[PDB]
RNA sequence: GGGUCUAUGAUACCACCCCGGAG
RNA sequence: GGGUCUAUGAUACCACCCCGGAG
């Protein structure tokens, strides 16, 4: 019957070149998943500015549905709705705002509504930058 | 008599201060297979830090050592100051005969150079067909 | 994201530090 | 040294181009 489900995770891995990943859910509808999913995820359905792509590991939540192949995300954002990061293999001009990650502006010129701090590298909501395990590879 | 060598750099480890050669001529001599020659930054003729970067062409005078062989001092190709590893980047005009943060090439006081490939110092091509720069 | 690295000698695998309504 | 890379959908394995001139 539900056509339409919330997940949560991380990127597994995203072919930057072939525009196309998997996403590592550890949650689903709110609920812990162990072990976790692999939801497939398409360049054309992440929520982010410009050249889409997502980096390993980055923090994401997302809509999907099942496909014929698997299960296949709809839209996929960080935390919060936020933008995703995208890979470090195209790295972009501008800044990102702390509060919404968009391009634009800073913080407090932040039209949006506040959204809690995020890790800088990986979007992750428990931990920040310094301790980041990501980062530390 | 201390023995004249000619190669490149096979690996220099930064932070660790040495690294190898490998010597592909010994006296005007080509040698197949190639020889390790040690390297200490120490040795190495070039201005501020010392280091190697991997594959830069190199000429060098070296003595057998306890260890094995010994650099005991290390220049670019034609007696020029070595690059160095990108890993420390210089900031400064270099001048284009020497290489040298001192003066420009028209005040140079080493003899006029060949053109020597950009990415690793060869003599031998220039940086669009650099086997190195390849990968 | 930002900063400072002029000295680990023998086949290594690349130092240290700072930054969370902040730029 | 300089420039370009906004579209390869299902467990992949990461695109190129220009420059030998001179302070
Ligand atoms: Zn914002
Ligand atoms: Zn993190
Ligand atoms: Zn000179
Ligand atoms: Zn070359």
């Amino acid at each position: 019957e539900p056509q339409l489900l919330h997940g949560a995770g991380i990127c597994k891995w995203f072919n930057v070149r072939m525009g196309f990943g998997f996403l590592s859910m550890t949650a689903r509808a709110g609920v812990a998943l162990d072990p976790p999913v692999d939801v497939f995820v398409h360049q054309s359905k992440l929520h982010m500015e410009g050249f889409r792509s997502l980096k390993e590991g980055e923090a994401v939540e997302f809509t999907f549905k099942k496909s014929a192949k698997g299960l296949e995300s709809i839209r996929v954002t960080g935390p919060g709705g936020v933008f995703c990061i995208g890979s470090e293999r195209r790295p972009k001009g501008g800044d990102r705002c702390y509060n919404c990650g968009g391009l634009d502006h800073h913080a407090k010129e932040c039209k949006l509504p506040p959204q809690p701090k995020k890790c800088h590298f990986c979007q992750s909501i428990n931990h920040m930058v310094a301790s980041c395990p990501l980062k530390a590879q």
